[PDB]
């Protein structure tokens, strides 16, 4: 079926939970043996969220190459994403090592450091220009260059230096600051505006490594971001945009990381975002 009328048909029939449970039943199951090794317990935020072995990102290190991060490679859309958990106190150096080694331009953050009164990720970037961060375990230096605070999101320019080689690179940090503690946003307008700002920066383009996107577990809000981006790109590429099937795209992405889209409310929100976004693209 088309999307916008499939949408009204699920709303009127109140069957979002059943649609979402079907997706959960059909999703891929692949091994995640490296994630479960005892030496990696303090590298995982949640025991039930792990990268598959076949798609996990490897650190260029001979001691322990493990990070909780997955490569999502979308062949028809010609887009790739790295989805990862919010960094932990003992993985902030690994996180920036990955950014460096994978040649990423941008980092997309969809959570606040504290939500619901608890810490959802480490403070992994510097908050003042004159107070830089040094990660001694991976030999990197990170400096805040500029910060632009808007009503729904903040963009930061960061400088990452590999202290072994003295090479430097500019990284863009895109921080969506207004996702509610409970539920999903009422309108997708600010989330779509944010997606378009990431696109306009070059961070999603083939001349760079894959964008790094995270929330707390790296599967819920993060899944919503890449699902909406990929669906909108397919609608622009194909002769028949109404052939884009959001449930089929989601099952393809779940071949590369488990659990993408965590609730039936997130599924409904993803439909809403793609529907509204397809009107703004046109040709309108
Ligand atoms: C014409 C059209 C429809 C439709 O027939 O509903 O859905 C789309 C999505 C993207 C671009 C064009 C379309």
């Amino acid at each position: 079926m088309e999307m916008e009328k499939e949408f009204e048909q699920i709303d009127k029939s109140g069957s979002w939970a059943a649609i979402y449970q079907d997706i959960r039943h059909e999703a891929s199951d692949f091994p995640s043996r490296v994630a479960k090794l005892p030496k990696n317990k303090n590298r995982n935020r949640y025991r039930d969220v792990s990268p598959f072995d076949h798609s996990r990102i490897k650190l260029h290190q001979e001691d322990n190459d493990y990070i909780n991060a997955s490569l999502i490679k979308m062949e028809e859309a010609q887009r790739s994403y790295i989805l990862t958990q919010g960094p932990l106190p003992n993985t902030v150096g690994h996180f920036w090592e990955m950014v460096w080694e994978q040649k990423s331009r941008g980092v997309v953050m969809l959570n606040r450091v504290m939500e619901k009164g608890s810490l959802k990720c480490a403070q992994y970037w510097p908050q003042k220009e004159e107070k830089e961060m040094i990660f001694e375990d991976t030999n990197l230096k990170l400096t805040l260059i500029s910060e632009d605070i808007k009503s729904y999101y903040t963009v930061r320019q960061l400088e990452l230096e590999n202290l072994t080689t003295q090479e430097t690179r500019e990284i863009l940090h895109f921080h969506y600051t207004t996702w509610p503690d409970f539920g999903v946003p009422e309108s997708p307008a600010s989330f779509l505006n944010f997606l378009f700002k990431v696109r306009e920066s070059g961070s999603l383009s083939p001349e760079h490594g894959p964008v790094v996107v995270h929330c707390s577990a790296g599967i819920g809000r993060s899944g919503t971001f890449c699902l909406a981006d990929t669906c909108l790109l397919l609608m622009d590429k194909r002769k028949d945009p109404s052939s884009v099937d959001i449930k089929k795209v989601l099952l393809e992405m779940r071949k590369f990381r488990m659990g993408l889209i965590q609730t039936a409310d997130q599924l409904r929100f993803s439909y809403l975002a793609v529907i509204e976004g397809a009107k703004f693209i046109m040709g309108d």
